[PDB]
DNA sequence: CATTAGA
DNA sequence: TCTAATG
């Protein structure tokens, strides 16, 4: 967590590295695990040879080991740092709609920056196109004080169409932190359960007045379960105008509903340790829902669930609220 | 890891 | 149909 942190930082550096600027799936994959094991070992490693003990920890990671340990650098680190085609990729990525392969493929074709990306709006894709242009604004968090304003337009939209459906704002939001980056709309209805074939519409109801207010101003994708697009608090008196906004809605079983949700807010740490815990309760927690262990070494069948007290019940644990799942 | 674009 | 990208 310190004590090793410095090989696990250069480790992933190192994988990150051929990730996405080369293509090296594989040393890639390799980077990131003794990354791992590295990072559980109780002791400083003091030498490469010593980390070289270690599974996963192969010749090449332990020579760069030890260039570290005496210098505190690393050359392959510092030629990448520089590498200007390098950094070149990282940086194009931040656009939303860029991926590895993207950055790539436009880099070589020259582009390298933002304003390249600009100059060149044709070899962009919608997606990009909107990451493009709104890159600031995406860039930026949400102080909570607007979470609190998007959030209340969003349940009154919500409810003014169709008084049977359930929205929550998931996450860090809901977690209560003071900012966020993007807002998390975890949707149900009744009408809508595992089997109950659908109902696009269902989704579709919702984005269309989303947009006919004007909340909603883009469309990053529309799916029959998961509209993905962007919206913006109306700007004011004047003076101050708002900034472009990440959302995403999304179709939940009214049947799943409370797991999701439950799963959905976090923390990646809170819910890890509960799922844990079931485990040993005599179950098996997942996005979805919550079933029951059989001896044979597994088991089905998804539990009924009406609350994330439900679940709490389940696994017979404390009824933790949203603000202290922390961990 | 599943959902969506797009080619 | 795949393969990229989001989360
Ligand atoms: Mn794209
Ligand atoms: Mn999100
Ligand atoms: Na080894
Ligand atoms: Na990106």
């Amino acid at each position: 967590e310190t004590l090793n942190g410095g090989i696990t930082d250069m480790l992933t550096e190192l994988a990150n590295f051929e990730k996405n600027v080369s293509q090296a799936i594989h040393k890639y994959n390799a980077y990131r695990k003794a990354a791992s094991v590295i990072a559980k070992y109780p002791h400083k490693i003091k030498s490469g040879a010593e980390a070289k003990k270690l599974p996963g920890v192969g010749t090449k990671i332990a020579e760069k080991i030890d260039e570290f340990l005496a210098t505190g650098k690393l050359r392959k680190l510092e030629k990448i740092r520089q590498d200007d085609t390098s950094s070149s990729i990282n940086f194009l990525t931040r656009v939303s709609g860029i991926g590895p392969s993207a950055a790539r493929k436009f880099v070589d074709e020259g582009i390298k920056t933002l304003e390249d990306l600009r100059k060149n709006e044709d070899k962009l894709n919608h997606h990009q196109r909107i990451g493009l242009k709104y890159f600031g604004d995406f860039e930026k968090r949400i102080p909570r004080e607007e979470m609190l304003q998007m959030q209340d337009i969003v349940l009154n939209e919500v409810k003014k169409v169709d008084s049977e459906y359930i929205a929550t704002v998931c996450g860090s939001f809901r977690r209560g932190a003071e900012s966020s980056g993007d807002m998390d709309v975890l949707l149900t209805h009744p009408s809508f359960t595992s089997e109950s074939t659908k109902q696009p519409k269902l989704l579709h109801q919702v984005v269309e007045q989303l947009q006919k207010v004007h909340f909603i101003t883009d469309t990053l994708s529309k799916g029959e379960t998961k509209f993905m697009g962007v919206c913006q608090l109306p700007s004011k008196n004047d003076e101050k105008e708002y900034p472009h906004r990440r959302i995403d809605i999304r179709l939940i079983p009214k049947d799943q509903y409370y797991c999701g949700v439950l799963y959905f807010t976090g923390s990646d740490i809170f819910n890890k340790n509960m799922r844990a815990h079931a485990l040993e309760k005599g179950f098996t927690i997942n996005e979805y829902t919550i079933r029951p262990l059989g001896v044979t070494g597994v088991a089905g069948e998804p539990l009924p669930v009406d609350s994330e007290k439900d679940i709490f019940d389940y696994i017979q644990w404390k009824y933790r609220e949203p603000k202290d799942r922390s961990e």
